[PDB]
């Protein structure tokens, strides 16, 4: 049953990563985070840590995938290079419900700088507990992005 | 003269002729390619994100605007291309940082989460702002190029 | 039974129907009662926020909806009137929480802003959400009206 | 040329406060800030200090006021209760011109829990920046609103 969730960042997102592990871990029974770096303020790369985490959740090492820059959107654009990876920037509890239902989103990105720690946290929470919806149609859509990679 | 080209899907078609409205009002020099689909008909995303993406990557376009319902989908699909930085923006903000920070070539849009006076602002901003040029943005975007291959 | 006046101005308007209709979507006790306006003409939102407001505050009606460009004017002239208060909302969070902390009975949004599926979600969020209950809110709520003398 | 800007929170905007300072001072050259409480995490009663920087601005102690709760919105509906004040709920850039452009807004309330550092500074550089647009169709609502008074 226990199901991880590899969680990472940038510098900008460094500083919230302390909650990030704990709205994960809240989220349910089975969710257990593993916060992947970094582990300071020195400026580093997003890409890497994006990268590093989806590919965690490419192989099967993650379940699911939470990224944190400061906007969410580099992180959305490195771990969609991944194949096997739906990397979905989600602002609010919709667009969560969305990622879930829709796309069937394996990667959550998220802006420390946008978003605050009450929505962040709801985001968490819903992406975790929102199943994907099974329907045909929305998977025929799913086939055609795995066609292009 | 800057070729936007612009795609929806069956959710984003009802709202298409504003946005084309939006890229005419960014600027002079920017000429809106509305590329489908051209009808209510229920269509798959991934065929109008690829589609537009491919344009942008193979210098068909200068730039690409998608629009679904939550902007997420678009984005998943059209980062799956070679060359492409495509932006989820929902706000002013985010459309400034998607340009200054990760030179996005391709910004997403939701129809059933963004209202139009919004999706207008996003809209002329992500046309009408720079990319930053700091060295510490270009890294970051050669590691995303070299994670394509 | 409960009564939910709604009123717009003519930038809220040509959405109207939809609001009514997400009304009903929050349950079959909801009585949506839209006071106007009818048409496309322009019109002044305060006229409107006062009258929803004075019948929420009267007891004519449960709760109200106020619909403007951006839902701002809407709360400022609605929470002008002794007994309400409006909450500006702009996704789920700020829906519950107007609702579980501050007891809002005029729930404010904005047309140009927010797009329709938010616009249902908050709407349905804000109807079916009740009062946390909470000594330490009651108190605050007892200062905004001793305010109002 | 000095105009005294008013912030005052809850517990729940306190640790915070700093950086709203900050964001005051930094919007130009005459803007200063005035931080009127609270000074702990001990709990405290929002419309408290609502009123106090609301009254402060309607009897021309200060020129704008700020408010931080967690959501904005118990601020908002406090202040709109003193005469002379037009408290804005926002959430982002556009929100913050409609408030300034349309209601002439002399209160913006913003939420700790929602809102995002770089949202709440963009937010309160252009609230103290943009000007009123003097247009007599927003001038008649405003005297409406003053008349509901």
């Amino acid at each position: 049953m226990t199901r991880k969730v590899a969680i990472g960042a940038d510098h900008i997102g460094f500083p919230i990563h302390e909650s990030i592990v704990r709205y994960v871990r809240e989220a349910g029974e089975e969710f257990e985070p593993v916060y992947i770096g970094p582990h300071s303020l020195e400026r580093v790369d997003y890409p890497d840590y994006a990268l590093n985490v989806a590919r965690m959740v490419a192989r099967g090492e993650a379940d699911v995938g939470i990224l944190v820059c400061g906007s969410g959107i580099g992180m959305s654009i490195a771990a969609n290079k991944v194949p096997g990876i739906r990397a979905a920037l989600c602002f609010d509890h919709y667009t969560a419900v969305m990622a879930r239902q829709h796309n069937d989103a394996n990667v959550v990105c998220l802006g420390e700088r946008t978003t605050g720690p009450a929505v962040l946290r709801e985001i968490i929470m819903t992406f975790l507990q929102t199943p994907y919806s099974g329907e045909d149609r929305h998977t025929q859509r799913l086939e055609k992005i795995k066609a292009a990679e």
